[PDB]
């Protein structure tokens, strides 16, 4: 009768399985710079924007022409093994990546066809920049909590090889200006990789990690500056999380944050007073893997044995929109 | 304790408002053919594939460079007027179109920024070829039924002007073959338009039309032939609808079908024995408006006064994937 925050949390949703793929090919910003060196000179910038401003040593790329669906399929296979279940159990598959095979059909239907889902499995894509994986988890959770399905797959594969090729080669043309060159430059922090998660009704997977859900706030009036507005949005979203999830910063055990740049992380951790030891980071070697960053970090934590039963894990993203979501997992 | 179909239907979800935009510029297939006539000759095809095989007289195009977000925004404004509510009531906005402004941010966040949504409004895109509008209605319904929100906007704007321009001009090049030309040709059945819907909790809008929900089946192994497999998927989806919604063909008052081609409609209506008078059609003058087709047809029905309290309306789509969804509205 009387609402309270805790009421809209999910009670019967768990994480049954989780996997990630690291893309194989390391590319350093050293190599990239040396390719860029003559156009650094030409325009006359002595600053190493990548290594020094952004703090990115290197990112990973695919070795072949891997399509988003290919990478998601691979991660999906691993996550079904992690969960110990066959594909015939899956009732929903959502694809959440920014990289997409086609305008249509959906990338989800391609991954579904690859894995061999049943004729009962519902499939669609969600797009929301870096927050989409959290969006897809929530959409699946609502079907699970209702009892419409028993298992769901949320997948995300990212490719940046073609982005680099076009952009690297603009940023060595004689006809490029500075406002041009500086804009294009952000393209070169992006990285490749993939992640997948199997979610389930908790009674099917007793004592699996629990997905409680979370909150979203937006500042779509905004669809130096991005950083400031991002932090302000995140502060407001943190209040909403206090109100629903009962969060205090000191009671949380990990912060799984979308992975952008050393300054952006720095600003985030200071502004909320977080112990940086509770914020695993991968941008400096993997670059920014977009919406796949969050589950990839969570999967790496699990695998390095860094999580334990009862840990409170905060998943959080600030994304173009602007949008900000925060959700809790209890390991 | 014991499941039954009716259990997973929505009890507290209504349609509060509905609007469509027709794109202004008529283009006939006559004109298009006369532009194509010399390359009909060259390859030596005496068949009028558009007018005779597909049955499309004409489609509508935008007069200016209208972006998907622009068209959705317009339809959205109309639907909020239809519903008699301000944008500050909206807690969710989902964009379901195939046409997209950017890889990111989401088209939804752009429409949201245009309308002026509150900082509480969650926004994201869904992509699933022609079925997405039905997918977005269902996603919103689950949030509404739970009580997470009170009002949602589902929007869809489609643009095809640029598709035509590139394609028309391939299909007049000297270097085009027949397998090429025939493939490209399907591009020219597509049309422009937009639709928006306001959904709400039923107690907020007493005696509004009721959204019950529906069912989905897939044949993603398939991600002349498409037609046959489509009908077979639809027949299986109809069985699922019988099992959940209790459908019989004769008990339904309208069939709101995604709008493809005269043969595809024909095959559909015969295979299920539907009275063609219960299947409003717009493809012959508007072409195929993709996922916007369904709500656009529903909006036209309402406006021509063709629906009455208690009418059972079947929304149905067969889409690339292959996927098939069917849902019920009770007017
Ligand atoms: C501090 C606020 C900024 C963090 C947000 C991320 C911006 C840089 C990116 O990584 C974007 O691609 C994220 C996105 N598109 O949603
Ligand atoms: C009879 C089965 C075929 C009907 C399906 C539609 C195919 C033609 C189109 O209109 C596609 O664009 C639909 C789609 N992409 O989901
Ligand atoms: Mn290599
Ligand atoms: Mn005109």
């Amino acid at each position: 009768l009387v609402p309270r925050g805790s009421h809209m949390l999910f009670q019967n949703v768990s994480i049954a399985g989780l996997a990630h793929i690291d893309a194989p090919h390391t590319l350093t910003s050293k190599e990239i710079n040396e390719r860029l060196q003559p156009t650094y000179d030409r325009l006359g910038i002595k600053t190493d924007v990548l290594g020094d401003v952004a703090g990115i040593h290197a990112r990973r790329l695919w070795d072949q022409d891997v399509q988003a669906s290919d990478a998601a399929t691979q991660a999906a296979r691993k996550a079904l093994i992690d969960a110990n279940i066959g594909i015939e159990k899956i009732g929903l598959l959502i694809n959440t990546s920014v990289s997409r095979d086609y305008l249509e059909p959906s990338t989800a239907s391609i991954v579904s066809g690859n894995l061999g889902v049943s004729d009962h499995c519902m499939t669609f894509d969600v797009a929301n920049a870096c927050l989409a994986f959290i969006n897809g988890m929530d959409i699946a959770a609502r079907m699970l909590e209702r009892g419409e399905i028993d298992y769901a797959l949320v997948v995300d594969g990212e490719t940046a090889n073609l982005v680099y090729e076009k952009t690297l080669e603009r940023m060595t043309s004689p006809d490029v200006t500075e406002e041009e060159f500086r804009n294009e430059l952000a393209a070169l922090t992006l990285g490749c990789g993939a992640a997948a998660m199997v979610m389930a009704r908790s009674e099917l997977v007793p004592d699996a990690p629990r997905y409680k859900g979370g909150v979203t706030r937006s500042a779509t009036e905004w669809n130096r500056l991005l950083l400031i507005e991002g932090i302000k949005l995140a502060q407001k979203t943190f209040v909403a999380a206090k109100q629903v999830l009962g969060w205090a910063v000191e009671e949380l055990d990990q912060f799984v944050i979308n992975q952008v740049s050393r300054p952006h992380t720095a600003a985030f951790v200071k502004s909320f007073g977080i112990d940086p030891a509770k914020v695993m980071t991968i941008f400096g070697e993997h670059g920014n893997i977009g919406p796949a960053s969050v589950p990839i970090v969570l999967s790496k934590l699990k695998e390095l044995g860094r999580l334990k039963k009862g840990d409170r894990i905060a998943l959080l993203g600030i994304g173009s929109g602007l949008n900000c979501s925060m959700a809790e997992v209890v390991w």
